């Protein structure tokens, strides 16, 4: 019904992760997997693009358009592309975005991890392996130079709900995602991860700089049909609920929301065949950041919470604005109903490699893979000019009370 002002110091940009866009990221376990023998893998990152020389040129785009954060990953695979031998080279690049973010009034946000790993690091056993958790530590305080001025938040890992999952898939050798919900998770990885990351938060905070410090979330937003609550409940607890509980200690929470998943007595229900879906084959839903951000709360207690990741693969922009206009919604509607919430920003920045296919087309800027052309679309310019009004914008249909 009526706009919600941005809170104070309110975080107001877009996501992209290394792997997505840097292009020749050759050092990375999903190099290797993309021209492995045998992939599944439908088609290479390759240059995707291109962002390892022009971020630049992205961050111009983002502040010129009024964003004023700019969330993106420095890679492992670069800084320690073998065991044991950190690149000052790589750390420089990486410093150099964050400088670069700040030259340009963005406030950078850096996510220490986002899947990827180094080759090396893959072929030793992965998370599950002895040493794991010391190895992540330990490149966590190598990148000290990068995050130890100008950098008010780091993302230690994103998404390790994701990572179980994707490990319970290698464990089993299941190469095929069920119709609905999400594979059993190997548990020996949740724990390692979780293990990884409260390591990771102390290396952060003995810079002593400030840093608020946390980690995201895929937020499944499973509702229960009626009946199945129990179900719904046990379904959710090790691939979401777990990594929210172990982020209770921390200065902020990433809330990633996309679509939703409803329960049955039985377990997870695909969408209808009849309902609007998106390029992902995900069913096109809106209002799933509300739910995840109501949900993330609940769990996890008094730990602001911050959207690092929202929006929609598509080809039609105009249906992106949809998307956004009911997912900004949900983001005033929380904060009226007092939810912590210190920023959003929308899944993604640019057209990237979405983990296998470059159809599947989530930017605010279109990108050329030929040319590695930049062009804002107009979601983005709506979008950017909130940076500057710094106010969330209602949709036009009636809340209760
Ligand atoms: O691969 C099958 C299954 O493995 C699960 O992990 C188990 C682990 O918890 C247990 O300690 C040991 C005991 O030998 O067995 C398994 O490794 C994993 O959580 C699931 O995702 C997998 O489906
Ligand atoms: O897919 C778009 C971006 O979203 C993230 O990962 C999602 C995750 O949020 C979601 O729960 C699952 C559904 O099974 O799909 C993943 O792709 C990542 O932050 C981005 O890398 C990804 O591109
Ligand atoms: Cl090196
Ligand atoms: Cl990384």
């Amino acid at each position: 019904k009526t706009p919600v002002p941005f809170p104070e110091g309110f975080l107001w940009g877009a996501s992209t992760a290394a792997h997505q866009i840097e292009g020749n990221n050759t050092d990375s376990d999903w190099w290797v997997k993309e021209h492995a023998a045998g992939t599944h893998i439908a088609e290479p990152s390759l240059d995707a693009c291109d962002s390892y020389h022009r971020w630049p040129e992205d961050m111009d785009l983002l502040a010129s358009l009024g964003f004023t954060d700019y969330r993106f990953s420095v890679e492992w695979a670069r800084i320690e592309p073998v065991e044991g031998h950190f690149s000052r080279a790589q750390l420089a690049h990486y410093r150099r975005m964050v400088e670069g973010a700040i030259e340009r009034g963005l406030r950078p946000m850096v996510t220490l991890h986002h899947f990827t790993v180094p080759q090396w690091f893959e072929a030793r056993g992965g998370w599950t392996a002895e040493g794991a958790v010391e190895l992540f530590a330990r490149y966590v305080a190598a990148c000290a130079p990068v995050i130890s001025e100008g950098v008010s938040h780091v993302c230690t890992i994103n998404e390790p709900n994701m990572i179980a999952v994707m490990a319970g898939q290698a464990k089993r050798g299941d190469n095929s995602f069920p119709p609905a919900g999400l594979p059993t998770p190997d548990d020996e990885t949740t724990a390692a991860v979780i293990a990884a990351h409260h390591a990771a938060v102390k290396e952060v905070r003995a810079l002593d700089a400030g840093i608020q410090v946390g980690w995201t979330i895929a937020n499944q937003v499973y509702q229960a049909l009626p009946g199945a609550e129990d179900v719904t409940a046990a379904y959710r607890h090790p691939r979401e609920d777990v990594f929210i509980e172990a982020a209770r200690g921390d200065d902020w929470i990433g809330v990633q929301s996309y679509t939703r998943t409803r329960i049955g007595p039985e377990g997870p229900i695909p969408a209808a065949d009849d309902v609007e879906r998106t390029l992902t084959t995900w069913e096109y839903y809106p209002t799933a950041v509300g739910e995840a951000l109501r949900h993330t709360a609940a769990v996890v207690g008094d730990v602001p919470l911050i959207v690092t990741g929202n929006g929609i693969a598509t080809a039609d922009d105009s249906r992106r604005v949809d998307y956004y206009a009911g997912a900004l919604d949900e983001v005033a509607s929380a904060l009226a109903d007092g939810l912590d919430i210190r920023g959003y920003l929308a899944w993604s920045a640019l057209d990237n490699y979405e983990w296998g296919t470059y159809k599947a087309t989530f930017g605010l800027i279109a990108i050329d893979w030929e040319t590695f052309e930049r062009t804002p679309r107009d979601s983005a310019k709506w979008l950017g000019s909130l940076g500057r009004t710094r106010e969330l914008p209602r949709t036009a249909a009636l809340e209760h009370h």
